[PDB]
């Protein structure tokens, strides 16, 4: 599973109780063991396992003007040149010298240099913020599992095992039809566009402010058990919180050397009843426009996964089937490749990221088109959230379906894959769609 290889604990597991549910659990210990110690954290959900790495043990902070590493309150300052990837693995490495897992986050604007936009970005922009944890909790319908956690950590699984988890109270509205953003207006900018063929697609997303407080840890469980994402995450690292519902994997790459990725593309709503929801389902899976813009993000995958992968090992084990997460279904393909010896876990991410869900096609117009047609930086949205092991292990889900927190701002933040035949009006409807995963379970701070 996640815990394979170099990331190991010598430590007994705890037997899950029959009624407990992992993600309640997990995010429940989010909540008390970084309460009564005031400590950052990263819950993150990888293949039915709950990682909760919580305190900082040591950071990372990747800026667009400067490398830092900070442990300890003492922090080593350092300029950087070329690739962000490279820099970041450097610094990242010496982090699992002394630890068996890293965690964090890379932001939208990680991806702009392989295209040479980095020009572009305003001094001190943030690229990504990795961490080596002091304890793990991993949460599993199975068991509980402690890496190097102390005696609180215990007393905190046994309180919550003894007394059972908190109720989730009542969620609060949040209205998302207004367009203060102009997003319908830009959406026609991009059509123009791409009908003088400049480029093919373009994903464009306005964000929606949530006007109250809301609680994360509690919003995370109501909106969890709504929603089948490919990974989840629920964290509170320096001066942002944040939850998503990752609908997309940008990469994994194991230590036995598997590379997968798993690209989505067309949307349709879900959650709106059985036959409503299997026409729907029909028509995504037949629809021409869909189905095109899905092979055209396969040939971009696999044209990508190639230069990381061993010549002859690329292959598409899953071709274009609906997907469901929540209030939207999308199609999807699951790509297996092994990594080239001459490449690492950084090159495949760098390959891959920006997802195609992310920027567009060809993907160097479309991020260059979204520094002109997108409100940047996007920061972590459309960016990945990471987890990384000793042996070579790298998980970065796609940061979508995400709610954030930053000084006392909160906001959720939508796009949609604009092509030369979109109508603004369902472009729009298609952030809604994508916005119903979270709208209906924000509960209030
Ligand atoms: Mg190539
Ligand atoms: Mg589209």
């Amino acid at each position: 599973s996640v815990a394979t290889g170099a990331v190991s604990t010598a430590s007994s597991s705890i037997p899950m109780p029959a009624g407990v549910n992992p993600a309640d659990l997990a995010a429940e210990l989010a909540a008390v063991v970084t309460e009564s110690v005031d400590e950052d954290y990263l819950l993150y959900e990888c293949d039915g396992q709950w990682v909760l790495a919580a305190g900082v043990q040591a950071m990372v902070e990747l800026d667009s003007d400067e490398l830092r590493v900070i442990r300890d309150g003492v922090t080593r300052r350092q300029q950087w040149s070329g690739r962000p990837g490279a820099a970041l693995g450097e610094a990242v490495d010496r982090l699992l010298l002394e630890t068996d897992q890293a965690f964090g986050w890379v932001a939208f604007e990680f991806g702009v240099h392989r295209y040479g936009l980095q020009q572009r970005l305003a001094p001190h922009t943030p690229l990504a913020r990795v961490f080596s944890p002091r304890t793990r909790i991993m949460v599993s319908e199975k068991e509980i599992r402690l890496f190097d956690a102390g005696i609180r950590h215990r007393e905190a699984i046994d309180r919550l095992l003894a007394t059972g988890v908190r109720e989730v109270p009542q969620s609060r509205s949040v209205d998302v039809s207004d367009d203060p953003s102009g997003f319908r207006r830009r959406v026609a900018v991009a059509v123009d566009e791409i009908a003088a063929g400049r480029y093919h697609k373009v994903i464009l997303s306005r964000c929606v402010e949530v006007p109250f407080a809301i609680d994360f840890p509690l919003t995370y469980r109501l909106g969890r058990r709504h929603n089948t994402p490919v990974r989840s995450f629920l964290l509170q690292l320096g001066g942002i919180r944040a939850l998503g519902y990752s609908p997309e994997l940008v990469t994994a790459v194991r230590a036995d050397g598997v590379v997968i990725t798993e690209p989505l593309a067309g949307t349709r709503a879900l959650g709106r009843g059985p036959a409503i929801d299997r026409l729907a389902r029909d028509d995504l899976e037949s629809n021409s426009k869909e189905i095109v813009e899905h092979a055209i993000s396969v040939r971009s995958s696999l044209e990508e996964i190639t230069d990381i992968a061993e010549p002859g090992s690329a292959a598409v084990i899953d071709f274009m089937t609906v997907r469901e997460r929540g209030s939207v279904q999308h199609l999807g393909s699951t790509i297996r490749a092994r990594l080239d010896p001459s490449s690492d876990r950084m090159a495949a991410l760098e390959a891959l990221f920006p997802a195609v869900t992310a920027s567009g096609i060809p993907k160097a117009a479309g991020v260059e088109a979204i520094f002109r047609l997108d409100e940047c930086p996007r920061g972590l949205y459309s960016g990945a959230v990471v987890m990384l092991s000793a042996d070579g292990g790298l998980d970065a889900a796609l940061t979508l379906r995400a709610a954030y927190q930053v000084g006392g701002r909160t906001w959720l933040r939508a796009g949609a894959g604009i092509i030369e035949e979109s109508e603004p009006e369902r472009e729009f409807e298609e952030t809604c769609e994508k916005l119903s995963t979270l709208t209906p379970y924000l509960v209030a701070r």
